[PDB]
């Protein structure tokens, strides 16, 4: 992968990507209207950015999202495709920073930046257990 | 509101909202520990937002994310309690800013800002539904 380079990401929103169906448990959401979830598009901009960066990550390797900086100015009805477009900003050792928009083939929908960092994930794995009750 | 109006609530992380439940359709997403997706804290950040400015709602207004913009640098398993507090920042027009930060009872997991715009519900829904392939 090169810096300035654009990886792109479509995923066409279903029923369950909607602000609902991230917190079921949420009285005070089960009123919003049935569009995509800014925390639903949170996770396919992260998706976006692993899958451009797969080619970079060695054996025992993995990624976390260590930074979100995005606006969500136009909401996203199921049905609709989002292009996420991943612009690679900067690489060095295990960081990762990215450039992110998203796109509904209507509006776009967003944009901001991204940020993750290289990991083994044994050593990961071991130190979230460390954590578990 | 307020300026300085805090809000916060508490979330025991349950199974379903690791990583590989925020995007079961990711084959890459379902090798991942089992850690509080960054979306999932997102929304829990959201959803203390709605309910603080709740009470300050007319009839027929309800609001949206506009804008999230937070770090996510400490992993959380399921079984954790996640405090989340929201702390109004500024007001705007139809446009409320409020700092939020999340921890797990062990790390400070995650931090940053997250913006809310008021709307007239019914008149968005239409919007929505006039968007709706």
């Amino acid at each position: 992968m090169r810096v300035g380079e654009r990886f792109t990401h479509d995923f066409v929103v279903p029923p369950h990507k909607t602000v609902r169906h991230l917190y079921p448990e949420s009285p005070e959401f089960a009123e919003f209207p049935e569009v995509f979830a800014t925390g639903f598009m949170v996770g396919l901009m992260e998706w976006a950015c692993v899958r451009a960066m797969a080619p970079y990550l060695e054996p025992g390797e993995g990624s976390l999202g260590t930074a979100i900086c995005v606006t969500h100015t136009a909401a996203t009805p199921p049905g609709l495709t989002v292009t996420v477009t991943a612009e690679l900003r900067s690489v060095e050792g295990r960081r990762l920073s990215w450039r992110v928009s998203a796109h509904d083939g209507v509006d776009e929908i967003g944009s901001g930046t991204h940020e993750r960092a290289v990991i083994h994930l044994e050593k990961f794995n071991a130190k979230v257990r460390q954590k578990t009750p």
